[PDB]
């Protein structure tokens, strides 16, 4: 575990359906986190710069390059997925391989109901990402 | 005080829930005690050779034969409990009186939310048990 | 350098809060001490006689007087501060000009993380301070 690590500037990308996965939801899944990450030792320190909805694989591209071009210094972006869908790929691919933006992919049912222990497992992947 | 002690081989049992001490919690707290117990010159070195949920005084034994015969030269065996329990006793009992194993107990609340007088505590208990 | 030197009455006062100094980082500092001034012949013996958290400059004056009340043939009072701080100038105007007790700061951080040279430091500051007086 990596001590000192302090997220500042940060995303979430929402490929799950608006419908299924709600504001409601995110604001909800987003305060957890914050809370469960300080408690540890890893603050998030704001609230993300940016938070949206997004559709499709075709997507991916287009957002994360909006994204790096309008947050300086953004350090991660969170995204949400429906299942086991085509943009976990693309989200990849785009990330790690054509811009460098480190992504953490979450499973949309561990947003419409959180979990300490899934909101751990999320915390830890992120602290080994940034660290 | 005794100088001089070092901690290469440690295991953590968590015989508190999960849901209330995540993983999150035990590697946070982790290395907040690696950190004083470094600066006061009786490192705990590494991570756990161990770590592991259990629930239940029943589940003691079982687990600490399995730790004595799978490391050798494990030299503590940190206990996280549940608050009042009937497991210090058996903890006590199988660790002192049936295998010979030092082991520390600390309450789920102190790694839940450490601070650093709760960690001198255990300090100074563990350096009183391998001095 | 003073041979013969033995510190066998002394005190620690901690203005430090015990959050930031615990007693794991007061008792280690402490052992550390007797054995680096063991080896160099001028051993501070056995346990402190008070060893005591405090705050603020308003408590000096009130602790010192005790000390010196309580504990005859005090010799030292090893004083641990945060870092520049008013409590500074008041331990020295009560222990050099009111009381007349020896003291000896010490920044919280060397007692947090001990090294053989601040703990060298330290013996050093305290031999010219003790060696020879009675
Ligand atoms: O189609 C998918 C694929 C993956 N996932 C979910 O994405 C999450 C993994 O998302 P990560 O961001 O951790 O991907 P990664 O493993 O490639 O990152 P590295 O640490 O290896 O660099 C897991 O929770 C998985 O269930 C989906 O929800 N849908
Ligand atoms: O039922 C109990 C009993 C004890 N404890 C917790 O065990 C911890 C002590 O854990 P120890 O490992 O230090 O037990 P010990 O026998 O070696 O030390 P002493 O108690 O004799 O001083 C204490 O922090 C206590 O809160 C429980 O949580 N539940
Ligand atoms: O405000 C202060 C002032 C000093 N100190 C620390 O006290 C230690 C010295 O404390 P001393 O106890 O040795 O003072 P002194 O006899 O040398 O008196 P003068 O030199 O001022 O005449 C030094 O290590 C310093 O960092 C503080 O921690 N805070």
């Amino acid at each position: 575990f990596h001590t000192g690590i302090e997220i500042k500037v940060w995303a979430i990308a929402c490929f799950a359906p608006q419908r299924q996965c709600t504001e409601v939801h995110l604001k909800s899944f987003t305060e957890q986190l914050r809370k469960i990450s300080r408690d540890a030792g890893m603050p998030i320190q704001g609230q993300p710069c940016f938070c949206k909805y997004a559709q499709g694989a075709d997507s991916v591209e287009p957002m994360f390059r909006h994204l790096k071009n309008t947050y300086a210094g953004l350090q991660l972006v969170v995204v949400i997925l429906p299942g086991k869908t085509p943009v976990y790929a693309e989200v990849k691919r785009v990330g790690d391989t054509v811009l460098g933006m480190a992504t953490q992919c979450v499973q949309m049912k561990n947003v419409q109901r959180t979990t300490p222990q899934t909101l751990s497992n999320l915390c830890l992947k992120i602290n080994v990402k940034l660290g």
